[PDB]
C-alpha cells in the first residue's frame, strides 16, 4: 500500500484555510484565492490556488506528519497553470525540514528540497531540482525546459534510494540520472598530483631514446568519499508556496507527496489527465468566440 503523506485537491471550498498557513515574515505578501481561472476542466474540480496580485512576493504553507524518505522513494507532485500568459514568475514548490515557523517562511529559510519551473522572461524557462547538502543550495547541471502556455501541466520528481531521480512533465520523463552525476555535492574523484611537477629534463624528442608526453599524473582525492545518503534527509514536515510573481494568475492545484512511484502515475491520470482535453476544449471555445 502507498504511504499517502501529503495530498490537496482543495475540493471542500473554504476549509483550505485550516490547512495553509500564511507567513507574516513580511506584511505586504501576496493573496492567494481560490480558483478554477476563465477557463478550465471542471468548474469545481480544477479550483486551486490563484496568485491574485501583480510584483508581490508570495509565502503560503501546509504542513504534514513529519516522515522520511530513508530506505524508500519520495515523489512530489503537483499542477501549475499559467493562465495570466506569465512575463515572470516562479510555479515551484519548496520541502521543508521539521521547526519550520510556518508565520515566518521567506526566500532564506532553509529548505530540503525545492521542485518546479521558473519564468523569467524568455531567457529564463527552467524547472529547477535544488538539493540542501550540507550547507548548500546545489542546482541541478541538466537543463529542464518548462512549460510556458496557459495550460494545467503537471510536475513530477522521483527520487530514489539508490540516489538516482527522474523528473516527468504531464506524465512523460523529461530528465533521468544519478545524483552523483547530475549535481555538484561531492569534491572531484581525482585530482591532480600536489606532490608532482615536470622535469626541465623531460625529452619531447623521437630523433634519430626516452619518451612520453608530460601528462600530469592524476591521484585519489583524500578528501573525496561516497556519500549513499545524499537523497535521505531526516524530516519533512512543510510544502510550501515561496515564490515572486510579476504578471500573477497561477493556478497550484492536486498536490501530492509520496512514496510510490506508479500511484503519482496514476494519480496524475486521474487529475491532470482528466483536466487536459476538456480545458484545451474550453479555451478553443473562449478563442473562436474572441474571433469570429
Ligand atoms: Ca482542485
Amino acid at each position: 500500500d502507498p504511504a499517502i503523506y501529503f495530498k490537496e485537491q482543495f475540493l471542500d471550498g473554504d476549509a483550505w484555510t485550516n490547512r495553509w498557513v500564511e507567513s507574516k515574515h513580511k506584511s505586504d505578501f501576496g493573496k492567494f484565492v481560490l480558483s478554477s481561472g476563465k477557463f478550465y476542466g471542471d468548474l469545481e474540480k480544477d479550483k486551486g490556488l490563484q496568485t491574485s496580485q501583480d510584483a508581490r512576493f508570495y509565502a503560503l504553507s501546509a504542513k504534514f506528519e513529519p516522515f522520511s524518505n530513508k530506505g524508500q522513494t519520495l515523489v512530489v507532485q503537483f499542477t501549475v497553470k499559467h493562465e495570466q500568459n506569465i512575463d515572470c514568475g516562479g510555479g515551484y514548490v519548496k520541502l521543508f525540514p521539521s521547526g519550520l515557523d510556518q508565520k515566518d517562511m521567506h526566500g532564506d529559510s532553509e529548505y530540503n528540497i525545492m521542485f518546479g519551473p521558473d519564468i523569467c522572461g524568455p531567457g529564463t524557462k527552467k524547472v529547477h531540482v535544488i538539493f540542501n547538502y550540507k550547507g548548500k543550495n546545489v542546482l541541478i547541471n541538466k537543463d529542464i525546459r518548462s512549460k510556458d502556455d496557459e495550460f494545467t501541466h503537471l510536475y513530477t520528481l522521483i527520487v530514489r534510494p539508490d540516489n538516482t531521480y527522474e523528473v516527468k512533465i504531464d506524465n512523460s520523463q523529461v530528465e533521468s540520472g544519478s545524483l552523483e552525476d547530475d549535481w555538484d555535492f561531492l569534491p572531484p574523484k581525482k585530482i591532480k598530483d600536489p606532490d608532482a611537477a615536470k622535469p626541465e629534463d623531460w625529452d619531447e624528442r623521437a630523433k634519430i631514446d626516452y619518451k612520453g608526453t608530460w601528462i600530469h599524473p592524476e591521484i585519489d582525492n583524500p578528501e573525496y568519499s561516497p556519500d549513499a545518503n545524499i537523497y535521505a534527509y531526516d524530516s519533512f514536515a512543510v510544502l510550501g508556496l515561496d515564490l515572486w510573481q510579476v504578471k500573477s494568475g497561477t493556478i497550484f492545484d492536486n498536490f501530492l507527496i509520496t512514496n510510490d512511484e506508479a500511484y503519482a502515475e496514476e494519480f496524475g491520470n486521474e487529475t491532470w489527465g482528466v483536466t487536459k482535453a476538456a480545458e484545451k476544449q474550453m479555451k478553443d471555445k473562449q478563442d473562436e468566440e474572441q474571433r469570429l
